[PDB]
């Protein structure tokens, strides 16, 4: 039949791939192509709009296996051809040995990193349904697809699969269909020495259904059928359990050696003689399989036509939300939505930046509907819910419905990173953000790194950022945090030290379309600055205090900026002259003109930097480094800044003491470099 | 009776110590009294030697409950008094906001960190199951311990603890008694917002055996019979569901609001009064609740008495184990084990530091048995096994048995990190390990964190450490990876170069008390270099090549030792001078004298560092730095070394550089500095 030639195709281009590499992984391929097939039939997307909004999508969470996703994509036209499969893995190819969404059409998220996707999957299901109640009227549904993943063991024992799977089951995402390759192969060999849990009881203790295809090497109507019943279940997320060999019809399948490495030629010859295929030809498409497959895709594309005409109908009879529903699809912010942004002057109270953090998100998420996030359980503590707003929770459960806006993460800060980059990756101008505590970003990082990499404009609300902090002491209190996430490409860090650089900050982070957002705030009250502004903060560090005279400029961050200024006064009594600069984003001022960072970090003068942590990263913009390099302790946080000399004689000190290891010395910006 | 005054002395001392902080968590140490009093009746545990090594262990996986820890430290006659209790959360006192092993005599491991205790418990419980079958003898029962844990909603909802249950489930830890603190709260509120899975369905699915006390606020006989039932189950770890209010006795019981701040004065008065208790009186401690506790530490003391006399007689039936377990508890390695180290010379071939790395482990295992370790289902990747050894499993399963030395992780690296630091927990001189790729070290940053700050010895085995791993991708190669480990407090992030910094790093690694260490190999071949040795690359950096006339030095690691020796050729050709250093630990080198230091990075001599990941930090030891500080590439290794110009071409080019930016400049070492 063409759809047995259809599965062999899919099997043969992926071994074929991997064969011209001499790299990769052909094994889950040749196990999941029947799958991948079946999926793919039942699915609607457009290969010439993938960025169409009611698209079904798909996530191989199991991204090792990325041939089987580039020969799918192939075979339905997407921008991916023959010629590309050809180039797998090499280097500046479309067909990288991991899914990149930015590079690869069809890729909805970045995969390779085990149990990310399915999280993503998650993600992807929680913005549908939140999207869905937010948009869809009667005879108008503008939402309903569905949200396919592909899983492994692998992913099975990474515990943010864990984490998001509890989440989704209470969640009662129903249009989730997560599909297990349950062929009990990884790389140490069999499950049987790792992993011997009852994986369909666990799931059904998370609260989803099942389904089981005992035979997934062959039985597509099964995993067809498993797909029908998924979709007749509203309120649970299924799991399907297909029962696969790793690496069908290879003599090595069944085995870890098939996993990871490239067949043998003279396997990949009996692979296709069995198949009816030609052991001297590499990368066939039989014609029957394109004709096929351009069959659905012709079908999914009058589908979207008629989904196009449904939207014109709704933007007549539902005016307002139609061109909320378009401006989205278009990328657009609200007009001006930014006037919404709070401002501040030296006149007002000291406030602490997760406090400021809570009034700006209570000015904006009322302007600006494709706002929603939460909290990894420190919502009172975080203050990242707006008073009034509802959650977001079944309806079922009285406890929220799926218009709410404040997502209830539980204590599971991977899955709410992971699940953060799927929320962005649906689209639609989502702009969400999760908090807790700085120190416990760390546990999310797999999550983090991918949200760079994949450019997703996610929001870290990330506060009690330092000693600061105090009591609950050094198993709370960052030090290394900063550093980690500002050493990653593509993360700006906001540290904001007073209410106009917290509004600052936020617009950064909303307005972001490509570079997720780590905002830094503290428990702790802080002033307001003489000499802060939005505009100023917005160019990410900017002259706080000019001093023309200079004899040293300190650069500081957050809580430190005003230490800064304390320390310039102790200075001026020792004869010192200071200026002072903030430096709330370090990625974003990175990004200003040479000329406007020699303004701010100029020739000619020492320049101290202060933050209470650690000091890598901090010869960018300065010459010595006044910072905390070892862990914090458990007391009141103005006891701990004054054991650790931050204060604002210590930072005099240190800054008399670098202008006198500098007498006699030329001295040119920290910004030069020799190449 | 006496059980309930102590019970009410416990949750009374808990509540005024967090009263006299006016900071802390007074409601899981008032739901779990009953259950710390039951459990520390049955355990056994000498107060006046914490480190006995067939003590019972306890953790509190909730670490935020640990004024209920403290309390019982206190009340047991631990060097641990009320006045420290007076001192909780106080800063310098013994009694910090969340349990810190280094500081807290019976603090087992450090919490706070939501998930990672019971993970600790896994270890513990591991090691103490490996121990036992390595020393136990007819009539010599040298180790037969329990491992008993806490933990909250908090460490269920986090990943890492699916992970650890998964794998202790599957390695039938019996020995392992984990109790839950049911009493649906959270900080955001009730569980039923975010955390509705069914707990004991999953713990099941896990292979665990389960014991339900519904009445777990007053009901201590109930948990310690199901401690006796746990004891029965020898071949499952046991969770046992302690049903309790939060906050229990409190006027605000059952509420978020007792979870985490001090309850109010009058609320106090009333808990008093209706236990017994003087309202007036803060700190009570019953002298029959210490004469009760007193008689349980007399009966514990005498069995330890009676163990180190079993100990006696086994060291006379069995001298050698004997021998060998009195130098592991002596905390000594075996006599010239290092003598095992294997030494190269530059005409041996290139070989990868992962290969190199399984070779020393190779030569070393069989000489110190202390050594044990595995892999996150990276074992023929990470080459982490050494050929003839056992894997530790359950003898039951036929895969391997207890005296097993190499550990089947599974996709865990977050679990194989904490479970590490209760395998160095447990003693006996464990030296132990797990291996990954560096870049999914990231994934354990909540467990690599405590390792530092509880000073623990454990190895994470980080192989494929850069763009040096080609095909893979960026979603696989370090970039920020080092950077945030190194500015992490007591890290050794050793990068060794060839053959005998490997032997170095090793030597590190296992002669370490007490800082962890971060071995970061390569996937491809590095030749052997001209100058090394296992002395000088113990110093942490050192003079590789000497130049008396330099006019560079180039400071580099890893794989990049052998690029910057290719690149001085070059150099040589353009008439520039240049000495190479080779940095292997970064820690290492900051605690050698200042002296040598100086003598590795002089004063008058321009220093460019190259190492193909982020520059963050590298401005410690160098005045410019070549680095890679974007996300890498998809391709063939050498060929992605191409395209960022990190070859013998490429460095010279910015060495020539770096010595015509500081012409008619006065340089000095990077290691000065004005304060
Ligand atoms: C977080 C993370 N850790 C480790 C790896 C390395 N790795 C790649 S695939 C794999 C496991 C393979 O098992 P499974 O997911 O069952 O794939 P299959 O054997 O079915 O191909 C591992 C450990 C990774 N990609 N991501
Ligand atoms: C990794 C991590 N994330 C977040 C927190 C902040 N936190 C402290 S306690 C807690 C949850 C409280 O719930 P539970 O563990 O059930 O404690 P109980 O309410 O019973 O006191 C949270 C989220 C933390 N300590 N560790
Ligand atoms: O899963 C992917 C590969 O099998 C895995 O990353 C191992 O890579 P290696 O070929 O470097 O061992
Ligand atoms: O669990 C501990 C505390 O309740 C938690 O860390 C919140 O601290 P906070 O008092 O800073 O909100
Ligand atoms: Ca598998
Ligand atoms: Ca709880």
């Amino acid at each position: 039949s063409v759809d047995q030639k259809a599965i062999s195709t899919i099997r043969l281009l992926a071994v074929d791939a991997v064969a011209a590499a001499n790299s990769g992984h052909p094994g889950a391929p040749l196990g999941l192509a029947p799958a991948a097939h079946a999926v793919f039939k039942k699915m609607r997307f457009n290969p010439k709009d993938t960025k169409w909004i009611n698209r079904d999508r798909f996530v191989l969470s199991n991204g090792h296996a990325c041939a089987l996703l580039y020969s799918m994509l192939v075979l339905y036209g997407y921008d991916l051809t023959v010629e590309d499969l050809k180039k797998f893995r090499q280097l500046g190819s479309k067909t990288p040995g991991h899914p990149e969404n930015t590079d690869v059409p069809g890729a909805e998220v970045t995969t390779g990193p085990l149990g990310q996707g399915i999280c993503n999957g998650v993600g992807i299901a929680l913005a549908q349904a939140q999207f869905a109640a937010t948009y869809n009227k009667p005879d108008f549904p503008i939402s309903d697809s569905y949200t396919y993943v592909f899983l492994g063991d692998g992913c099975l024992m990474e515990g943010v699969s864990s984490e998001a799977s509890s989440l989704a089951g209470h969640l009662q995402l129903g249009n989730l269909i997560a599909f297990w390759d349950d062929n009990k192969i990884s790389i140490d060999g069999s499950t049987e020495v790792a992993f011997t849990e009852d994986v369909i009881a666990r799931y059904k203790s998370y609260g989803w259904h099942i389904v089981e295809v005992s035979d997934a090497d062959t039985d597509i109507t099964a995993i067809a059928a498993a797909i029908d019943e998924a979709k007749k279940v509203t309120n649970k997320p299924t799991l399907v359990r297909l029962t696969t060999t790793i690496g069908f019809g290879s003599l090595a399948q069944g085995t870890h050696g098939v996993h990871g490495a490239p067949l043998k030629a003279d396997d990949i010859k009996q692979l296709k003689t069995k198949w009816g295929f030609n052991p001297e030809e590499s990368f066939a498409v039989p014609a029957e399989v394109t004709a096929s497959y351009n069959e659905h895709v012709a079908e999914n594309q009058k589908i979207q036509q008629q989904w196009n005409e449904l939207f014109a109908a709704y933007k007549q009879k539902y005016p307002e939300l139609g061109a909320e529903l378009q401006r989205r699809l278009d990328g657009k912010l609200p007009e001006n939505w930014d006037k919404a942004l709070p401002v501040y002057t030296p006149a007002d109270a000291a406030v602490a930046t997760r406090k400021l953090s809570e009034i700006v998100l209570s000015k904006i998420i009322p302007e600006v509907p494709e706002i929603i996030g939460g909290s990894a359980d420190l919502t009172p503590s975080n203050l990242t819910k707006a008073k009034g707003t509802v959650d977001f929770q079944p309806a079922a459960t009285g406890l929220g419905d799926y218009s709410g806006r404040y997502i209830r993460y539980g204590v599971r800060e991977h899955a709410m990173g992971a699940i953060m980059n799927g929320i962005a990756a649906f689209g639609a101008n989502y702009k969400n953000y999760g908090g807790t505590f700085l120190n416990f970003v760390s546990y999310a990082a797999g999550a983090v790194r991918l949200s760079a990499l994949s450019e997703f404009p996610i929001t870290w609300v990330a506060t009690h950022d330092s000693i600061g902090l105090g009591e609950d002491g050094p198993t709370h209190q960052p030090i290394e945090t900063l550093a980690h996430f500002r050493a990653t490409p593509n993360i700006s860090v906001w540290r904001p030290a007073d209410g106009n650089e917290t509004s600052a900050a936020y617009k950064s982070a909303i307005e972001s379309t490509h570079t997720p957002h780590i905002l830094a705030l503290t428990r702790q009250n802080l002033p307001q600055l003489e000499g802060s502004s939005i505009e100023k903060a917005s160019k990410g560090g900017y002259t706080l205090v000019q001093q023309d005279k200079a004899d040293i400029i300190i650069v500081a961050t957050g809580s430190e900026v005003s230490l800064a200024v304390d320390a310039l006064k102790v200075l001026e009594g020792q004869g010192i002259k200071a200026g002072v600069v903030s430096l709330p984003d370090q990625l974003t001022f990175d990004k200003q003109s040479e000329e406007y960072k020699l303004s701010v970090l100029p020739d000619g003068v020492p320049i101290l930097s202060v933050e209470v942590m650690s000091t890598f990263g901090w010869s960018k913009y300065s010459h010595q480094q006044f910072g905390l390099n070892r862990f914090g302790a458990s007391g009141k946080a103005p006891e701990i800044f004054k054991l650790f000399e931050f204060t604002p004689e210590g930072v005099a000190e240190r800054a008399a003491k670098t202008v006198a290891f500098y007498k006699g010395k030329d001295v040119v910006s920290p910004l030069r470099s020799a190449f």
